[PDB]
């Protein structure tokens, strides 16, 4: 096991990982065997941490484990693109706050119905430092922790709705995210290109 408490990216037991925090409260990630990682957070500001891949792409992600937010947290397949710069989310679980923006329609994937949203952040933290970028959201209509996310279904449906992804230059991870909250996650990821 390797405990992570500081903004870094890395590799661990075959998997890319990523941890980001704005410094608030107490936040840790523990990297275990294969696809497994745990997080623990107490009164965070904002953090994102997970395991996956150095590069996004159309794969079938399998994951399992537990996700217990007290207040605002997300469980999401998460990453970035360049040219253009996009932060993207496929959200399977959340706490008291459901992500929302400009509604674009639905996509059905992996046994669920996902609402598609677009929002924008101005002069915000990014993989390319302080930047302005669009966020693409798929948000399941019902909470679950575990199953397959077929990324191709989400990418194809965003594309049909005017949401163009750039290049998969950046990581794609199964993320735990927290805003002004506390909780834990314990998640195992694997997957493969479709
Ligand atoms: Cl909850
Ligand atoms: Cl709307
Ligand atoms: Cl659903
Ligand atoms: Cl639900
Ligand atoms: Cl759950
Ligand atoms: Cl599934
Ligand atoms: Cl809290």
């Amino acid at each position: 096991a390797t405990v992570i408490t500081t903004n870094q990216t890395g590799t661990n037991n075959g998997f890319y990982y990523s941890f980001w925090t704005d410094g608030g409260g107490s936040v840790s990630m523990t990297l275990n065997s294969g696809g497994n990682y745990s997080t623990s957070w107490t009164n965070c500001g904002n953090f994102v941490a997970g395991k996956g891949w150095s590069n996004g792409g159309r794969r079938n992600v399998q994951y399992s484990g537990s996700f217990y937010p007290s207040g605002n947290g997300y469980l999401a397949l998460y990453g970035w693109t360049s040219n253009p710069l996009v932060e993207y989310y496929i959200v399977d679980n959340w706490g008291n706050y459901r992500p929302t923006g400009t509604y674009k329609g639905t996509v059905t994937s992996d046994g669920g119905t996902y609402d598609v949203y677009q929002t924008t952040r101005y002069n915000a933290p990014s993989v390319e430092g302080t930047k302005t970028f669009n966020q693409y959201w798929s948000v399941r209509q019902s909470k679950r922790t575990g199953g397959t996310i077929t990324t191709g279904n989400h990418f194809d449906a965003w594309a049909r709705y005017g949401m163009q992804l750039g290049s998969f230059s950046y990581y794609m991870i199964l993320a735990t995210e927290g805003y002004q909250s506390s909780g834990s996650s314990n998640l195992t990821v694997s997957g493969k290109l479709a």
